């Protein structure tokens, strides 16, 4: 199936790879692009897997969802008709984009511009993108628990995880989410909606004082925790898991503070590990501070190799070295890498945003360096507001709380890098007419 040579080779079949393929085809008409994906699915977007796909009846099979406005669409970036087969990729007139599903790149040879797949086949390339993303982390307490505890613990990232968990929500009476970040909180609201209708139980526990405490200031994290609780979720903050075992057919979670939680299924949402296995054979540098492949401002690692998406630790000329795990960042960085694979030599400049919805009622957007450890200034009108994240009297990140269609304004504030004497006047740019943390 796989051709022996391809001009553009993209490793990984996710958001960053698809955005690069589209970018290569737009900037280089007639380009021949091969995506190698270890997953069996064609490229698809992940945000709906914890949101819109849960707020729909045949959705598990169709994988179509209604945006909050009402317009329906598919989770796949393009229908299969958009792609061509890998075998025919060298011969089709005006080229195309092919995906080799079910195949993993296991070896990378930078000197000879060659990769080896898990089935032994070898592919040479002229330009290559590493877009391998990451794999969910698991808790040490779950790893040492046993095969039964591990078989009843879900690490949520893929279409298969959505389907297996959606079925579980219709079979068991109690599901426990471990993790207070974006993913855990969105799954809590999603599973909580399903549980109100079926009369089941949803628990969310995490070590922080409130949901997304590592990201939002304490007061807003606490407000968010109460919103999640009003969705029918039992939220247990300040919870550190000591051990997990099976007791009377149920899962028993023992916390360090002495509390105990009985449940039927566990969903672990405790972060991501960048997929950097190819750095060994490839001789590529990994970043010990942020993880991931270390690349420069143009997302380049070596002469004919770029890295994009969750796996790329890059140099932001304005904000410094970073690694970002956002859907839009994978789109922006994948697109940029694609342009640089066709001669652009452009640095990461356009700042990608992220968003989170805890239902169709609570939503927030964000841009830049967003970290609750940074000094923050929040101007609210509760209901809505804007939180500025500061570094040396300069706004380096913004969180928009239930304020939409104003991300271009936030993007400009980060870019301009002004020293603002009155942030209440800057908040007026977001139609907000003050808390510190
Ligand atoms: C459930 C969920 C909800 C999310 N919601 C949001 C949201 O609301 N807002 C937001 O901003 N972000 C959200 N994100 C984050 C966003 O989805 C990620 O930032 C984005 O998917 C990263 O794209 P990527 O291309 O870098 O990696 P991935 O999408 O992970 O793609 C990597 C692909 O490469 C494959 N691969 C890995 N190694 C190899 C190899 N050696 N050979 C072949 N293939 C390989 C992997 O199997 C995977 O198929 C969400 C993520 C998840 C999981
Ligand atoms: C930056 C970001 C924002 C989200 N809303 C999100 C939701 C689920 C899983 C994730 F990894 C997420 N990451």
């Amino acid at each position: 199936k796989a051709p022996s040579h391809v001009p553009f080779l993209l490793i990984g079949g996710g958001t960053a790879a698809f955005a690069a393929a589209r970018s290569i085809r737009a900037r280089d008409p007639g380009a021949r692009v091969l995506i190698v994906s270890e997953d069996p699915e064609l490229p698809y977007m992940r945000p709906p897997l914890s949101k819109e796909l849960w707020f729909s009846p045949n959705v598990t099979k169709t994988l179509r969802f209604k945006q909050w406005n009402g317009k329906e669409r598919s989770i796949y970036f393009q229908p299969p008709s958009f792609y061509v087969s890998a075998q025919d990729l060298p011969h089709i007139e005006n080229g195309g984009v092919a995906v080799l599903t079910g195949k993993k790149v296991v070896q990378l040879d930078v000197r000879d511009n060659m990769v080896k797949l898990n089935d032994g086949s070898q592919i040479t390339y002229e330009k290559c993108l590493i877009a391998t993303g990451g794999t969910p982390r698991s808790l040490s307490a779950i790893d040492r628990a046993g095969a039964e505890v591990k078989s009843r613990t879900t690490l949520f990232r893929k279409i298969g995880d959505f389907r297996s968990l959606e079925k579980i929500s219709r079979e068991v009476k109690s599901i426990t989410i471990i993790g207070g970040g974006f993913l855990g909180s969105e799954l809590a609201c999603a599973l909580g909606r399903k549980a109100r209708a079926l009369g089941t139980e949803v628990i969310q526990l995490f070590p922080e004082k409130g949901n997304m405490g590592k990201i939002l200031p304490e007061y807003l994290s606490n407000w968010t925790m109460e919103k999640v609780r009003r969705e029918g979720v039992k939220v247990m903050p300040n919870a550190i898991v000591q051990s997990v075992g099976v007791s009377s057919g149920k899962l028993l979670i023992k916390l360090k503070d002495g509390r105990k939680v009985e449940t039927d299924h566990i969903v672990a949402a405790v972060g991501l590990e960048p997929n950097v296995e190819l750095a060994k054979t490839g001789g590529l540098e990994i970043d010990s501070d942020f993880g991931g492949f270390r690349v420069n401002a143009e997302l380049q690692a070596r002469s004919n190799i770029w890295v994009a998406g969750d796996a790329a630790c890059f140099y932001d000329i304005k904000l410094g070295r970073r690694r970002v795990e956002h859907h839009d960042h994978a789109v922006v960085s994948g697109r940029l890498a694609g342009e640089n694979m066709t001669g652009a030599a452009k640095p990461y400049w356009h700042q990608s945003m992220f968003w989170s919805d805890l239902g169709p009622d609570v939503g927030y957007e964000a841009i830049g360096l967003v970290d609750s450890s940074l000094p923050t200034v929040g101007v609210f009108a509760y209901g809505k507001g804007v939180i500025f994240y500061l570094r040396d009297k300069v706004v380096v990140g913004i969180v928009l709380w239930n304020i939409f269609n104003r991300m271009p304004i936030a993007r400009k504030i980060i870019k301009d890098g002004e020293q603002h004497e009155d942030l209440n006047e800057v908040a007026k740019l977001f139609n907000i007419h003050v808390l510190f943390q």
